[PDB]
């Protein structure tokens, strides 16, 4: 096993408090909360309770309740069914590190569990609808994957070592897990092909509906099906500066002391050129 | 707060009856039903009970039950988790008016809550899969939105007034909310860009998968990514007639007395040309 | 009524055992399990219990539990909310036969209930995100379908027989239900138009995001919006051999005795040319 998003938060911030469950629990959540005292949330006080909304619909009910004016996000509450949500600290998602202020949808965390990704960067914004799938094998008479359920030991072996010896890397085998940089935007209905992409450059923008079939260089704004660059983010000199200064690894104080360097693209250039 | 779809229906049609809950309640639903007598649905009689299916899967179970032969849609039953469903009367959806016989999916109601839309017309058919998102800011060194969580008062102010002064209207700021006309069809996997669209013309057809990036004139059938017209609905003289006669604002009696004007496009033209 | 996926499995494999419910039941599931003894799963033994995970999230919890090491898929457990999941035997899905090792998502089973499909083949792999919708009527002044809710008997009749007399087959009327062959791959965000497609050839590959608007001949690899062939699977002589040998109708013993005929495309050709 390994820790879920909620478990990681509770480790940090629960601080011996009781867990006030806001919503109908699921068996998975009840396994998580088994070591703690917990109860169906009634009257709640952040000094004594940490509130776990089960679903995002359960969260909206809580935040509409006057009782939640005192609760601070992450420190005092969290949604349980939200493994790919943003956090103010670096977290883990099935041995995939993801930085701060970084969210994604069920498709991506799904890809994380499969191991299609090695890391997601900082301040990265991925739409819920986006999907990341590998490709099936093209070298054989079949493309069905679940035919593998019918194979014995002997058929499994001969099938499983033909996949390992493949250039086009089916099922994301034989390749490095994908790497998604910081300050990336991925739009709705998008697709990144895990069998052929190894890295998405920092600050790259994927237009919505676009279908990425190969690595996107840093700051390449890409649309259309498949994905070709229509515009770059900034000048190539500005690109190479951002990759050394690494403002996304900054502290919070460094963000609020160099605000207007971030707000103005070329005001930044004077300071870190 | 403001009234949900269910609350609006119950106001109209509950008429002092008890609410028979068909399904496992959610905390959000239980907040809604708090003022009324309600119970886990067992034997139900529309003379005494109004049946609220919690989920759409709960609804199918009810409609398969022989007990539901006597219940009429809206008047006697409704799904709770169905904020974007059709209704025989004009309704509200987060201060967004939507006409009669008009449905949409979770993406659109999501856009409604954000305020990306000003109104949805009558007899409008929007696929569940469709999504409506704004664009992030392109004028800065970053595109991440949730970096805003790290800003203090002072950083928030300088960041928030640069957005207000923007031509491309990021986050749907500084622009009129979108307006969706009557008799519109939007297909599956579609996308309308809330940062750049202000109005979708009445009777416009969005082909599925199409990505609308700018206003669609009335009756423009549009496909492809992005969205360009491949065909118009009717002749331009027929277009300008429909915009004055406004058959979608008709009564029910006017629909059933002028049936074959609606069924035949050019039979309509003789009456209202 | 007709039998769901779970009911069909339980008929085959329950064998007088008790149903151990792993998760929060739904009213629909509780209707299914009404004839059997069943209980909230605690300590479970496949000799005495069949475990029904309600949701797929409930399933992952079960499979992470050490108690599930003894349970075999289908024979001893199954997800309830998974009507379009793979099975080792041919099954039914709303009078739509689907072969072995064949899965699809909520869109397709949705299309099945509508009757847009006549059969799904063997070893067919359809992404969850794929959608299958018919087209609305284009012959009239309106495209809204739910305006039909406002029609009386008389308006319904004149409206319903104009649809039956249509070349473009709106609402999948007047046409054969769609047929999906064996060994088909359909990718994410895809769309097959039920109003214009009658058959997808065996072994056809639909690239993800592609929008199929007309029949795909066997083994045509198709991408882009709309869907045009960029490559065929195998040589046209190999195509016509696979359609007679029909390896997807094989037994399991025939799969494991002719493994390397399936793994190697042209090694197959020597045996069955
Ligand atoms: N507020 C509407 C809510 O949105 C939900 O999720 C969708 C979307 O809104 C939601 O928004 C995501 C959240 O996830 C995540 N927790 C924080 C992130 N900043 C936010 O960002 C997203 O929505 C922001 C609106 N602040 C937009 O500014 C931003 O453009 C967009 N990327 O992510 C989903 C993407 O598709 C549900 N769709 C809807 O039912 C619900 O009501
Ligand atoms: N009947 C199948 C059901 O469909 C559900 O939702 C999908 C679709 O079917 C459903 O259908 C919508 C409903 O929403 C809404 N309440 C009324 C509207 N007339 C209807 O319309 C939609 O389905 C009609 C089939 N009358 C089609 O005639 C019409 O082309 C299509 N726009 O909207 C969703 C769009 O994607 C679930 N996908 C599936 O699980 C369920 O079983
Ligand atoms: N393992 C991740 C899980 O995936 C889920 O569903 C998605 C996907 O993964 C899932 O996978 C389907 C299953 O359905 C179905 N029961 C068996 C089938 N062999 C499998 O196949 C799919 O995932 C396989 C990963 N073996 C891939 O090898 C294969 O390329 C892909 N078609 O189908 C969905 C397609 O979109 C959820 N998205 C996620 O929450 C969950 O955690």
């Amino acid at each position: 096993g390994m820790k879920t998003r909620l478990e990681q938060v509770l480790e940090r911030y629960l601080n011996g408090r009781e867990v006030a469950v806001w919503g109908v629990p699921t068996r998975r959540l009840l396994r998580a909360l088994k070591p703690f005292k917990f109860h169906t949330a009634d009257r709640v006080d952040p000094q004594y309770h940490y509130v776990v909304a089960v679903t995002d619909d359960d969260l909206t009910d809580f935040l509409s309740d006057e009782q939640s004016k005192s609760f601070q996000y992450a420190n005092d509450y969290l949604t349980f069914d939200d493994e790919g949500g943003e956090l103010p600290f670096e977290r883990m998602c099935f041995n995939v590190p993801v930085g701060r202020q970084t969210y994604f949808g069920d498709g991506v965390v799904g890809a994380c569990e499969n191991g299609y990704i090695k890391s997601i960067g900082q301040f990265t914004s991925i739409n819920g609808t986006a999907e990341i799938h590998a490709n099936h094998q093209l070298n054989m008479t079949f493309v069905s994957d679940d035919i593998q359920n019918f194979f014995n030991e002997e058929s499994m072996a001969v099938f499983q070592e033909k996949l390992r010896k493949d250039p086009k890397h089916p099922y994301a085998y034989s390749k490095e897990p994908m790497t998604i940089g910081s300050d990336v935007y991925i739009g709705a209905h998008a697709f990144i092909n895990a069998s052929t992409v190894t890295s998405i450059g920092d600050g790259a923008i994927i237009g919505s509906g676009a279908v990425v079939l190969e690595n996107v260089p840093p700051f390449a704004v890409v649309v259309g099906v498949p994905a070709r660059i229509k515009r770059y983010r900034f000048s190539k000199e500005m690109i190479e500066t951002l990759l050394r200064v690494k403002w996304w690894d900054w502290s919070i104080e460094e963000i609020n002391e160099n605000v207007d360097a971030l707000i103005s693209p070329e005001l930044f250039m004077k300071k870190y050129g």
